[PDB]
């Protein structure tokens, strides 16, 4: 595996260390601590974080006597480092919070038994390791962060105690960091952001800029090959924030200490988790994950002055906040836990040294429909209410393959409607990595939402390259992008030949951003089998035919609702019932009906329409109208009557009222059975009910309302070249003006068409007199 060909980021590796060490510093200086003690009244949130900081059992329970040794369990030498760590810190807080005798003593005891016990003695590249890197990189970080804190009421004698414990740790982990995490996944950065803390905690010790300098270069190799530049982490959501555990105090740690602020660089991986958020704030079961909450909130005081995509006036900072807090937390009562790390973490008070009381939680005001075509993740979506049925979100993902935590997704998509997880990702596993069910059924292409063929699933064109798009399109009335992958190309683990040569073009369209159609055309040198697969998440599966509903109940992820499916060609298909696991949190595992639908073919077509529906709404009546060349059908939903349309090749074909030589073309009609909207993919021309609509000289992918007569609005997919459309007006209507990104465009009228060169695609207005 290559990791320098991913394009990710990197920040300066040069280790910057103040004059002199300042105690406290990581979090805070002496002067700030009144002011934190005084955080708890300010709302009901620092109030409920003050309230379990300070019962914390970690404040009363025994200090532990009884060191363990090596040849004891995993999990019982794992849980003595982590509430030696947790005691240190708790109990330090506590002291400057309050100035108990008690808690500085404790912080005191805790920390010159730091490290003790087997831990030196034992290997942690030993799998389930009880001093595994990932552990001891929160341990590293509680114990600086107590120390930093108690060390102005030390003794002489324990300041030097307790610094050669930390300084060992430290030498230790900078000596073994690429050994315990010889590839650059969360494995070398959390322990590397760990060494950070230290080198900044111990800023005087000789060893502090080789430490901070490993450290920063070790964490770079995460960022350059596991993040993209635009946010996304390819270790999936849980991991990123498992990663987030360690990252988040180092990034305040370095500000806070050298005045090196990186929040600026690290921006995009908070922006990432707002543009992926469902309904209810939840990141998607992608890779090797779990459905997760995103703690933008612990970051969010530090974008303030950053201007985000998300809104047209509000600061980042105020949609951070939104986020986090527009959440359902309900999957993590009672406990609260979704770190991962409720061994080790102290969440609680990392949270009330973070949290901005002042910051305004202000939802994003632009169009959900967000394309984020460098890492390949792209999201349909209505609107950014919380938890509101009214809601649809698809994610459409199409991201280059990395070498941990890697599922079997490309160019699947998962949906989110009426309060309830629908389309599935199939999730990380049971419960655990390690187990055999994960590699033989969850990470496999069968327990997604893709085409195979013969078995083989869509992959990258090569290593570390993103998936195409193309024809990207967002209005208020039909959103469409277009992914390519190849099933020749290359995956985990790396295989280098294939008896045949193929691709699938999968196109998304959201029509009235109301439900979806999925149209997938099909190339290969050689007949082979093609099998569609479609999850419903957890639902009962019904229906016969070409046709299924996956009903849905009031379980621990959304509401009662159903999402009904459709597949053509009917004719040219087979429909089997299957059944497969489907797993959104660990050990909350379960069986559901998925639909395999399958052709034996060489270039060939599929779609699908995807509808939610609550509980009782009505069925849509949806008709096949597939014949050899074209694929597709009608959908009559709310007594407006929607038809789609797919071919391979720009040849003049039929299907209902449609007539087009485009690849792919949608129509909607109102009550009335007039036409209201229309998008075409590389069509020269359209006809409804034998009425031309439009030509143009040259290939063009548009979307168009023409519902207002004095204004038909839009948008224009990208343009290699210029084009000249012709839009048909309204009968007996002059144009005023067109308008294409805000700027005037030349155009006249010739036969009772507006007749435009377009040599830049982007938002266009026809506006016409009466
Ligand atoms: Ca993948
Ligand atoms: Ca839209
Ligand atoms: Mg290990
Ligand atoms: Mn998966």
């Amino acid at each position: 595996a290559n990791y320098e060909t991913y394009d990710g980021f990197k920040v300066s590796e040069e280790p910057v260390l103040p004059e002199k060490e300042v105690h406290p510093s990581l979090w805070f200086t002496k002067s700030d601590i009144q002011k934190i003690k005084e955080k708890k009244n300010e709302d009901s949130f620092t109030a409920e974080l003050w309230e379990e900081i300070s019962n914390s059992p970690y404040l009363t329970m025994e200090i532990p006597t009884d060191i363990p040794s090596a040849t004891d369990s995993d999990t019982d030498i794992h849980k003595y480092y982590g509430n030696m760590s947790r005691i240190a810190k708790y109990n330090a807080f506590m002291y400057l919070m309050t100035g108990k005798s008690e808690y500085r003593l404790r912080a005191t005891e805790a920390l010159k038994r730091a490290f003790d016990g087997p831990i030196y003695e034992m290997d942690p590249t030993v799998s389930g390791s009880g001093v595994d890197e990932i552990y001891r990189a929160v341990w590293a970080q509680n114990f600086a962060t107590a120390y930093d804190w108690i060390q102005p009421y030390l003794s002489d004698e324990d300041d030097e105690i307790i610094r050669e414990r930390l300084a060992k740790e430290a030498q230790v982990v900078y000596e073994n960091l690429y050994t315990w995490g010889p590839r650059p996944h969360n494995h070398l950065s959390k322990p590397a952001w760990g060494l950070g803390t230290l080198a900044l905690t111990l800023s005087d010790h000789p060893d502090a800029s080789k430490w901070l300098n490993r450290a920063l270069e070790a964490a770079n190799t995460n960022t350059l090959y596991f993040f993209n530049k635009d946010g996304h982490y390819r270790e999936g959501a849980h991991y990123y924030v498992y990663s987030l555990v360690n990252l988040i105090p180092f990034l305040y740690h370095y500000k806070n200490v050298s005045g090196v602020n990186y929040f600026p660089e690290y921006k995009n991986i908070f922006e990432w988790a707002v543009k992926i958020r469902n309904g209810r704030g939840w990141m998607p079961n992608v890779e090797d994950s779990w459905i997760k909450p995103a703690p933008t909130h612990m970051v969010a005081s530090q974008y303030k002055d950053t201007d985000t995509d998300l809104h047209s006036t509000a600061k980042l900072a105020n949609i951070l906040q939104w986020s986090y807090f527009n959440t359902d937390f309900r999957p993590w009562e009672p406990d609260g836990s979704y770190t991962g790390a409720s061994y080790d973490d102290t969440w609680d008070i990392d949270q009330y040294l973070t949290y901005d009381s002042t910051i305004e939680q202000i939802k994003p005001d632009v169009s959900g429909t967000v394309f984020m075509n460098n890492s390949g993740q792209t999201v349909f979506r209505s609107d950014w209410n919380f938890n509101n049925p009214n809601s649809r979100y698809l994610l459409f993902q199409g991201v280059a393959e990395a070498d941990n935590h890697y599922h079997y997704d490309h160019l699947s998509f998962i949906i989110h409607a009426e309060n309830q997880m629908m389309a599935s990702d199939s999730g990380y596993s049971r419960n655990s990595y390690g187990e055999g069910i994960r590699t033989s059924w969850y990470l496999t292409a069968e327990a997604h939402n893709v085409i195979t063929a013969n078995g083989e699933h869509p992959k990258d064109v090569s290593e570390n390259t993103t998936p195409v798009s193309r024809y990207d399109m967002d209005t208020d009335f039909f959103d469409f992008q277009e992914k390519e992958a190849v099933y020749d190309g290359f995956t985990f683990p790396e295989k280098n030949s294939y008896d045949f040569s193929g691709k699938q073009i999968r196109a998304i369209g959201f029509p009235r951003q109301d439900y979806f159609v999925v149209a997938d055309q099909l190339f290969s040198d050689k007949e082979v089998q093609y099998d569609l697969y479609l999850h419903g998440g957890r639902g009962e599966m019904s229906g016969e035919g070409n046709y299924r509903l996956w009903t849905y109940e009031d379980d621990r992820y959304g509401q009662e609702a159903k999402m009904a499916a459709w597949v053509f060609p009917s004719k040219e298909s087979i429909f089997i019932d299957k059944e497969g696991e489907v797993n959104y949190e660990a050990g909350a595992f379960n069986s559901y009906g998925y639909l395999n639908a399958r052709q034996i073919a060489k270039d060939t077509m599929f779609m699908q329409i995807i509808v939610p529906l609550s509980k009782y709404a009505d069925i849509p009546e949806v008709v096949d109208l597939s014949t050899d060349d074209v694929v597709g059908g009608t959908v009559v939903k709310d007594n407006e009557k929607d038809t789609f349309m797919q071919q391979l090749n720009n040849a003049e074909n039929s299907l209902g009222d449609i007539t087009t030589d485009a690849t792919f073309a949608y129509t909607n009609e109102n009550s009335n059975n007039e036409l209201q909207h229309f998008s075409v993919r590389q069509g020269t021309s359209l006809d409804y009910k034998g009425e031309n609509i439009f030509v143009s000289n040259k290939p063009i992918t548009f979307a168009l309302d023409i519902s207002d007569e004095t204004q038909y609005k839009g948008t224009i997919a990208a343009l290699n070249e210029t084009v000249e459309l012709r839009v048909k007006n309204p009968v007996g209507v002059p144009t005023e003006s067109v308008v294409v990104n805000g700027e005037n465009i030349e155009f006249s009228v010739e036969d009772g068409y507006t007749v435009i060169q377009v040599a830049e695609g982007g938002d266009i207005n026809i506006n016409f007199g009466e």
